[PDB]
């Protein structure tokens, strides 16, 4: 399958900056969500889940087709909770209905990361909505109850290497788990994008426990948690070295995350040679808004 980026007709950087700004302003406005975490983290998770269905072998899934809007994918057990992100984005789409669904979902994740003081994430437009029969089947997103070998193999399907995997996982600095969504008991949560996932992994005193949903997770006396797939990053010595690097270099983590997250959001898309260059959106704060 070939999916060629096609710019929404007549649109340019300023059109997309307006969408970014509407998302950003709504993020500031709807601050009470999920015990005052706000919607930033769920929007990052949504952008990842709409992209993480990709399969490099046949170019099925991926962000291009905007297929999360269809019930099969919307109702994926792996996507439980993301409906909150979809609902947040609904008025934005109503205000800017020219934007494609995949462009909106991916842009929501970019905006969330930046507005949460994360790195700039260059972003390209041109995803085109594809029909219902292009929706990938459920089961392509990763399990949390698994080990480092599973994580490494899993992410090969998304064409991600060890450093890309470890950098992407740093998004677990954000937000929390919810027992009703995923069967994992949430711990201390934040809504600022930092390298704190790596610091938390290395510095806390972790104990393996079984939660009320019968699932194992690692818990600290300080009140934090890690998934078994998170903790795998310090069990595997390849991943461990990279964890240590990002715990000790905030700029390097930012730079590597930005590249990996752009790549995740662009997997499966062919950009014509005369497509616009990636856009780097200004934050509300940079605009004085
Ligand atoms: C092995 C890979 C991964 C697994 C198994 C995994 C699993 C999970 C689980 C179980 C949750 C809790 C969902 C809920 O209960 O609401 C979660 C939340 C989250 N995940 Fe991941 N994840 C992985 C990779 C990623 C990546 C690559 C990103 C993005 C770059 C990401 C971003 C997030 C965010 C931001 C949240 C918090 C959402 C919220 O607070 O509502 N995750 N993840
Ligand atoms: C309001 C609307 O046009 C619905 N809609 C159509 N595509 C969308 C993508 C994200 C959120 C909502 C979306
Ligand atoms: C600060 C921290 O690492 C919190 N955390 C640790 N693992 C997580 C999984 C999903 C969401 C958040 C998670």
């Amino acid at each position: 399958l070939v999916h060629v980026a096609s710019v929404e007709k007549g649109r340019s950087y300023e059109d997309f900056q307006k969408v970014y700004n509407a998302i950003a302003l709504k993020l500031r406005e709807d601050d009470e969500y999920d015990n005052y975490i706000g919607y930033g983290p769920v929007l990052v998770r949504l952008a990842w889940h709409i992209s993480g269905t990709w399969d490099k072998h046949d170019n099925t899934g991926g962000s291009y087709g905007g297929t999360y809007r269809f019930k099969k994918e919307f109702n994926d057990p792996s996507n439980a909770g993301l409906q909150n992100g979809f609902k947040f984005l609904e008025p934005i789409h109503k205000e800017f209905p020219w934007i494609s669904s995949g462009d909106l979902f991916s842009l929501g994740g970019v905006t969330a990361v930046q507005e949460m003081q994360g790195p700039k994430i260059p972003w390209r437009c041109g995803r085109v909505d594809t029909p219902e029969d292009t929706t990938p089947d459920n089961g392509r997103l990763p399990d949390a109850d698994k080990d480092a070998g599973y994580v490494r193999t899993f992410f090969q399907r998304l064409n991600m290497n060890d450093r890309e995997v470890v950098a992407l996982m740093g998004a677990h600095a954000l937000g929390k788990t919810h027992l009703k969504n995923s069967g994992y008991e949430g711990g201390g949560a934040n809504n600022v994008f930092t390298n704190e996932f790596y610091l938390n992994l290395l510095n806390e005193d972790w104990k393996l426990e079984k939660n009320d949903a019968n699932n194992e997770q690692w818990d600290s006396k300080s009140g934090y948690m890690m998934l078994p797939t998170d903790y795998s990053l310090i069990q595997d010595p390849k991943y461990l070295s990279i964890v240590k690097e990002y715990a000790n270099d905030q700029d390097k983590f930012f730079k590597d995350f930005s590249k990996a997250f752009e790549k995740l959001l662009e997997n499966g898309i062919t950009f014509p040679k005369d497509a616009p260059s990636p856009f780097i959106f200004k934050t509300l704060e940079e605009q004085g808004l």
